[PDB]
């Protein structure tokens, strides 16, 4: 009956991204040290998890969105979100 | 029917913090390389997620606790837990 | 009615591990920069969370699997998964 969140962060400011799944809809709230705002991420899912890493000063993000037994990976690589190649025989 | 956990860690020992939401109550078990113990975190929530970063050797933690459509951020910055400024129009 | 995932990553390639709990069974899909494959992790749980850290170039992983009010820690330290010492009075 409650929403579910995943979070990642990078740097020392830091930057934060919080993802929230809500009735099959996943949104993103972001923080970069000046204020909270709403991010470009809007994707279907009943559950979400996230991890992130830095390549120099480039941020790369992977969000794992799941409806039922199917799980989809979304990749941020600085040029808008794109679908990843993840798979599973759940 | 089961409890839900989130975890973060830092350093090389390392330090670990595991957060558990249980019937709207969120507790914290901690590890610093000598034994598991119970942490100062005790907050209302049906769901939890966490991220953390280091500023030199200072640890900063952000825990995201959710009941229903409302989500609250708690900040550790070395001086006890305090409420953060996170928001969302869920 | 949906599966639940947790994710961690390390390095710059990077390496990714995605954990999925599905009807009390937790599996692992892995990525090391050449393709997605299925990992050695197969453990009972209705919920999962993960964190990881590096000691030089050695990866250490901690997965937190939960059925009901009981929560179990599994440790990867380069020599196969082993049970950890975590505890809680949930
Ligand atoms: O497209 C980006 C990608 O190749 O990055 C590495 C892994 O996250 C893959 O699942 C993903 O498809
Ligand atoms: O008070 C600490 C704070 O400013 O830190 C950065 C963000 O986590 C904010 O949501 C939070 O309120
Ligand atoms: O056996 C490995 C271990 O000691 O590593 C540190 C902590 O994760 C403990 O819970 C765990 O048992």
């Amino acid at each position: 009956s409650s929403v579910q969140t995943a979070a990642t962060s990078w740097g020392t400011v830091p930057s934060i991204r919080v993802y929230t799944a809500n009735n099959g809809k996943i949104t993103e709230r972001c923080w970069n040290g000046k204020g909270w705002y709403t991010g470009a991420f809007n994707e279907p899912g009943d559950n979400v998890s996230v991890t992130s890493w830095l390549v120099g000063s480039a941020i790369h993000i992977r969000v794992y969105a799941s409806t039922g037994t199917t799980t989809t990976e979304w990749c941020w690589d600085g040029n808008g979100w794109t679908k990843g190649a993840y798979t599973a025989t759940n």
